[PDB]
């Protein structure tokens, strides 16, 4: 199949129990010491402890789904202190319901749609690669995010602060592993999650990220805006190209779902430059454009990492 190109191996140089979250344990503490306040900005709030007056966030988690809540607590408390990761405060239980839940350090964030208007040129480069750091570091520590999106990444435009949230479908990678192609939210699906291909690998976020430079830059929101999972490969591939897209498949041997035979069509490779016009072109380079060519490309192989992705000439201001 296929294997990541840069931390392939790193979940073999870990005992056992760093990866293997169905046998984790957690420490449930007392939600009581709590006060939950208010809603902040879903199943989430703003909330007092008690103890010292700090406010914090809490995140109510589903009780029954007991795989994924070890699974998300497991892998948070292995990236405690990544850059721009989230912190995980403490995990507690309500004591009458035992329901589990997280606690997080509280971030005061402005709402995408409204911050993404009002970002520079050099706002968007600040904050993308702020989150490169974050993916170069969980990708490092043998993680996939597998969600990222606008909404996961909360940014405090007055401190100049952002934080990856929302673990809840992270998962380690293990080289050949065959994962569930069902995850991430429909705009940031990669093709290798559309055509059903299990054996993707931290490239992934890289795509999703891509994404988000995309609707960025472009002040297209969301950029490749699907109706449907299926119409959202055809969404894509009326930027990248049809032939194009059967010639990642033939690489590697997938199958394409014969329901795309007559909504696939044929298109032709868009130049990016194609979606520059006046309402754009102050937020759009020739180096946005080059580093947005080697993320949203069909070959997850080829994508650049989040450590190339750092080097690259469109950061230069911030680094
Ligand atoms: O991880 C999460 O889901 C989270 C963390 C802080 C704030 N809102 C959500």
């Amino acid at each position: 199949g296929s294997r990541a190109r840069v931390y392939a191996e790193v979940n073999s140089l870990r005992s056992r129990e760093y990866w293997d979250y169905e046998a984790h344990v957690p420490s449930w503490g007392n939600q009581d010491d709590y006060q939950l306040v208010r809603k902040l900005g879903s199943e989430v709030f703003e909330a007092i402890n008690i103890t010292n007056n700090e406010r914090v966030v809490v995140k109510i988690l589903k009780p029954v789904k007991k795989k994924k809540i070890k699974r998300e607590v497991k892998i948070l408390e292995n990236l405690r202190g990544g850059t721009n990761i989230i912190k995980l405060i403490d995990t507690v239980k309500d004591p009458v319901s035992k329901t589990p839940a997280l606690v997080f350090e509280y971030i005061n964030n402005t709402d995408f749609k409204q911050l993404y208007q009002i970002l520079t040129d050099f706002d968007i480069r600040f904050y993308m690669y702020e989150l490169l750091k974050a993916l170069d570091y969980c990708h490092s520590k043998g993680i996939m995010h597998r969600d990222v999106k606008p909404h996961n990444v909360m940014i405090d435009h007055q401190q100049k602060k952002l934080r990856l949230i929302d673990w809840g479908l992270a998962e380690f990678y293990h080289p050949a592993q065959e994962y569930n192609v069902r995850v991430a939210s429909r705009y940031f699906k990669g093709p290798e999650l559309l055509v059903d291909y299990q054996m993707y690998d931290y490239s992934l976020d890289m795509w999703s990220l891509g994404c988000m430079l995309a609707s960025m830059i472009f002040r297209r929101e969301p950029f490749f805006h699907g109706q449907d999972n299926y119409d959202q490969l055809v969404r894509i591939a009326k930027v990248l190209g049809t032939e194009e897209l059967y010639g990642y498949l033939k690489k590697y041997h997938i199958d394409l779902d014969p329901h795309f035979n007559d909504i696939l069509g044929q298109h032709s490779r868009k130049r990016w430059e194609n979606f520059i016009h006046s309402e754009n072109r102050h937020l759009v380079s020739p180096e946005a454009l080059d580093l947005l060519d080697k993320l949203l490309r069909y070959d997850h192989q080829q994508r650049l990492t989040a450590k190339e992705a750092m080097e690259h000439p469109y950061f230069y201001p911030v680094v």
